[PDB]
């Protein structure tokens, strides 16, 4: 391994943090309610710009990176985003990197948060930012991809 990142998914309940996670590391995923993903984290390797590098993700200090997650069809956990970055602040080192992440983009009949919107906030705070389906397995790992070339670019 070249690295080992430990990264960390914050957001509100019902926006599919566990279900991104699980399917990113195991590629399941059940509409299935889950109160728990049953272990601590998830490990999971990638290659990434010749690096081989290690994941552990967990669903605050010994993160390199978090992902704030939102759901598309859900305006109220958009806005509880501003609050999740506040801990961010008080809860981790100090330049730990951040992606924003508008799970279910699928359901698009129901889309109330506007794609373009969500990528001005996101660039206001300097942020990438991805649409992602854990459902149908869109930008998954896109973003973890996406969150390792962040904290790879730091170091
Ligand atoms: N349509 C769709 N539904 C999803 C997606 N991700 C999660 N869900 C559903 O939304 C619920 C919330 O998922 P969950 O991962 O437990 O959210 P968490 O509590 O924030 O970790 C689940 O019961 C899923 O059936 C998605 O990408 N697309
Ligand atoms: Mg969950």
């Amino acid at each position: 391994y070249d690295y080992l990142f430990k990264l960390l998914l914050i957001g509100d309940s019902g926006v599919g943090k566990s279900c991104l996670l699980l399917r990113f590391a195991d590629d399941t995923y059940t509409e299935s309610y889950i109160s728990t993903i049953g272990v601590d984290f998830k490990i999971r390797t990638i290659e990434l710009d010749g690096k081989t590098i290690k994941l552990q993700i967990w669903d605050y200090r010994g993160a390199h990176g978090i992902i704030v997650v939102y759901d598309v069809t859900d305006q109220e956990s958009f806005n509880n985003v501003k609050q999740w970055l506040q801990e961010i602040d008080r809860y981790a080192s100090e330049n730990v990197n951040k992606l924003l992440v508008g799970n279910k983009c699928d359901l698009t009949t129901k889309k109330v948060v506007d794609y373009t919107t969500a990528k001005e906030f996101a660039d206001s705070l300097g942020i990438p930012f991805l649409e992602t389906s854990a459902k149908n397995a869109t930008n998954v790992e896109q973003s973890f991809m996406t969150m390792a070339a962040e904290i790879k670019k730091r170091m």
